[PDB]
């Protein structure tokens, strides 16, 4: 038992991290087979930051403008191209530690692990969720660009995020690995702001199920509600509305605890109206929304990976 | 910026995890050079659980009673011995992925990363603290025994914890890698309970410094206190007392924020007496005590590892 903010083991990703330098700018790249992927803003200088023309900046570069280092070994850049907001650097050597991988775009509310890196060197791993406003609440310092987010599905690493920038509110924005931004953000140093965030309701419910599994039961009651009555209260508190699809997703947790989803929704409705009254749930005094139903099952039932 | 519960990258440890079977019992082992380390209770059956005589149980075994698998490859056990509460299995092949390592015993209040494993397969990584009562609040299911805790110091993995059991309150207990238990626990299925826990004060202060660095300032004030006046209030709230050594440890964070430790202590004293009043600090509504001063510096300044 117990319940922690748990990330995926990062070994398979650590072997893909490289350092990319172009000019006076160094950041992180992702080396899979013979391609290194990195944010295209590595080719900007201080003059182009505010309004870069990336096609112009890239035409003015040659392969030898790009220094790629995998620890000590130097990788020779033999070609380069741009795919949306990522740069693809073709190198002379295929990464022998390339795992089975795919590129996937995730949806708001889903979680992934972040391998924070500096100078091509992995520094830490942590778990976060894609927020409904398409930002993540990450932990990143100067030099972290090109760090990646990923899930592990059996033996296969699913890359879903590459880090590009920090917004003024301290939250983070980036792209999928095909270079398409999450959210309405652009890779230029203008003043952009995230839209208003909401709480991920299906995730709060999954976490309450995790609490019941771990012996936290004080918030339960024998009332039941309907989808439409619950969604009416949720809207007032800036909670995402609950769909029948969400109810089905919560099936395994309802089955294992014998508490129906709409029963659990009645508990959540009370918590939103009366608060917690100085009581905690799984060691938190706030309702937690960064665990998916799958995260809970994985941690309260125990799937491994190859 | 930002602040997350961040673990060390686990790659260097993942390559050391093996599966150990003896009889109908399978659990995890740690393979370094030509020795596999695992909890000695792998040699118990249901009859010996309540009061095992480990010297008797071990004499009745031969090398071929122990099945060790590193994924698919079978490792041949050519010798075995007991060191306190761990079993040391000598095998025919030295682990080619052995990192630079050492065995260290940590103190209450220090943090480490846990690589939770099942059947020799790494499942997740998370960060926790050794509590003052020598337990950890882990996340572990059936089959997790032999999972290890570790820190990374530059290029060197410092192993500090091997998982042995879950106590009745849902918290976890284990040994250092020389087999000596943390706390007054024994590897037998008697009813043992952890003593009362306290809050790790120096860690709460470090976290308040992390908050200031990330722009959370609402709890500050211009009062100052003394060590002895603060410790008087802390005792009443089940907080560990604060030593001059703790003050010195917090030096770098005082320097970077320009707020003296005893100034910060005056803020903490107010938070303990008036509560949080529905305000949060770094996204928490409770005071967090599982980040050391070193964790904060590492995350709010940015050390990598080789
Ligand atoms: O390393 C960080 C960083 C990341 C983070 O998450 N937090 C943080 O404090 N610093 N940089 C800030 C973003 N920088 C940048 C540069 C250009 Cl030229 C463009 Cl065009 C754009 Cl969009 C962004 C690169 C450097
Ligand atoms: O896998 C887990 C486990 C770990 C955990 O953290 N949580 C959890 O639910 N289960 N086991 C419980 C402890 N078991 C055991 C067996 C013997 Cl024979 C002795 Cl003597 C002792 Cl001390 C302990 C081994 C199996």
């Amino acid at each position: 038992s117990g319940f922690r903010k748990m990330a995926f083991p990062s070994g398979k990703v650590e072997g893909c991290m490289v350092q990319v330098t172009c000019g006076t700018t160094t950041l992180n790249g992702l080396w899979l087979d013979d391609v290194v992927y990195c944010p295209r803003h590595v080719i900007c200088t201080s003059e182009d930051m505010l309004n870069p023309n990336y096609e112009d900046l890239l035409i003015r570069k040659s392969n030898h403008n790009f220094l790629v280092q995998a620890g000590n070994v130097q990788l020779r850049v033999i070609g380069h191209s741009m795919q949306n907001c990522v740069l693809k650097l073709k190198v002379d050597t295929a990464n022998p530690k390339t795992p089975k991988y795919k590129f996937v775009r995730i949806q708001p509310g889903q979680t992934f692990s972040v391998l924070a890196c500096y100078n091509g060197s992995p520094s830490g791993v942590y778990q976060c969720a894609m927020r409904p406003n398409f930002t993540i609440k990450g932990s990143f310092l100067n030099g972290s660009c090109g760090s990646v987010g990923f899930n592990i599905d059996y033996d296969c690493v699913s890359f879903c995020y590459m880090h590009h920038m920090e917004l003024p509110t301290g939250v983070h924005a980036g792209t999928d690995l095909e270079g398409n931004f999450y959210g309405p953000f652009v890779d230029r140093q203008t003043a952009q702001a995230a839209g208003t965030d909401t709480t991920i309701t299906v995730n709060v419910l999954a976490w309450l199920y995790a609490a019941v599994i771990n012996g936290d039961r004080w918030f339960l009651n024998r009332f039941t509600t309907t989808l439409n009555d619950f969604n009416l209260v949720a809207m007032k508190y800036n909670y995402e509305p609950l769909t029948q699809d969400h109810v089905d997703i919560l099936g395994p947790l309802s089955a294992q605890t014998g508490i129906a989803v709409l029963d659990m929704c009645a508990s959540l409705k009370e918590l939103l109206q009366n608060g917690m009254n100085g009581r905690t749930i799984l060691g938190s005094a706030l309702l937690e929304d960064e665990f998916t139903p799958f995260d809970v099952v994985r941690q309260c039932s125990g799937v491994t990976f190859q």
